[PDB]
């Protein structure tokens, strides 16, 4: 955005019926299990369709509003941002990615799947370069996105995008637009578009 | 949004160099000309690209930040919103929809064009239904966003979506996922998805 930028759009389907939730001050908790699929083809080509489930949390105000009225196998359309949060031994790991939901809206199930993320921020890393046997090139790299706290998010690209990012530099500037998927756990982001955000200005000396 | 929800996405090539503009208050006006390509197979089997063509308004401090620097040639990362501007005689026609950047980051050129809106408001009219000599179904509709004053949107469908958006009726609420397109001269919205955002909750006579 400014440098740093976050945001997710998904339109997925509930898996599950909303788990609600109120903290001792008073504020809803309620998170939501969404499922969708992403299609794509493959160099045999294959159209092959990956599937995706991920959380969405949303909170206060909105989370009352919708408690309660959403049921499993509903159609949602979701705006929000990862959120990447780090903790000591307890919730069974030390980090997470989570989507945060700033607003939702249920669709009608007709009478579809979306899944989008758009990044911007620096490497917190030299990007890793690896092939696979076929001698597919594939990185993953680091990303500090700071738009009250840095958030950082794992990222990976294929092919070409994989080769032209192995240039890049711990401290570079990177725009990411790609989809959200899974992977112990793991939310990352995998690239669809990556370019350099040009630096600096104006050197008045 | 919560309701009426205004986005958009480029990635562009400034066909011009910027041209730097002040209010007598002061307000920095830059307005970029970007152009790029959409690309899509048509029922021939033929990948097909269709060109755009889009000025976007940047104001004030960032506007200031990139006064001069932007070249003709240029890539740019575009994030902003439709705004819809009606008036009486004078600037050549009465209504207008321009790209407001709400920011821009210029992007290196290389050693790639992007092309996305998200709409969600309530049709201003029912939807108008034509079919081509070939028999495609092509719908026309108006779309009233408000999220100061609610901006008035024209949306285009084609094929099944048309079909489908042909059951709307004015008043209905509607998700829109799509390109920015033109068309005296007509910026409007090109639909890749259209859904219905359902209403009504929580009735507790």
């Amino acid at each position: 955005m400014a440098r740093g930028l976050n945001q997710v759009f998904l339109i997925g389907t509930l898996t599950a019926r909303p788990d609600m939730r109120y903290t001792p001050g008073g504020l809803a908790i309620l998170d939501l299990n969404l499922a969708g699929q992403d299609a794509f083809t493959d160099e045999s080509g294959q159209e092959r369709e990956v599937p995706w489930y991920h959380r969405v949390r949303l909170l206060g105000r909105q989370a009352e509003m919708w408690g309660d009225l959403l049921e499993k196998g509903q159609l949602i359309f979701v705006e929000g941002r990862l959120e990447y949060r780090q903790w000591e031994k307890d919730g069974e790991k030390k980090s997470e990615v989570q989507v945060r939901a700033e607003f939702i809206d249920p669709l009608e199930g007709r009478g579809r799947a979306l899944n989008q993320v758009i990044l911007m921020g620096n490497l917190t890393r030299d990007p890793d370069l690896r092939y696979t046997p076929q001698g597919t090139a594939v990185v993953r790299l680091g990303l500090a996105v700071n738009e009250e706290r840095t958030h950082f998010l794992e990222v990976q690209a294929w092919r070409e995008l994989a080769e032209w990012a192995s240039e890049l530099a711990k401290g570079d500037g990177l725009l990411v637009i790609g989809r959200l998927v899974n992977d112990r756990f793991q939310t990352r982001v995998e690239a669809l578009r990556l370019e350099r955000p040009l630096e600096d200005f104006p050197p008045e000396e």
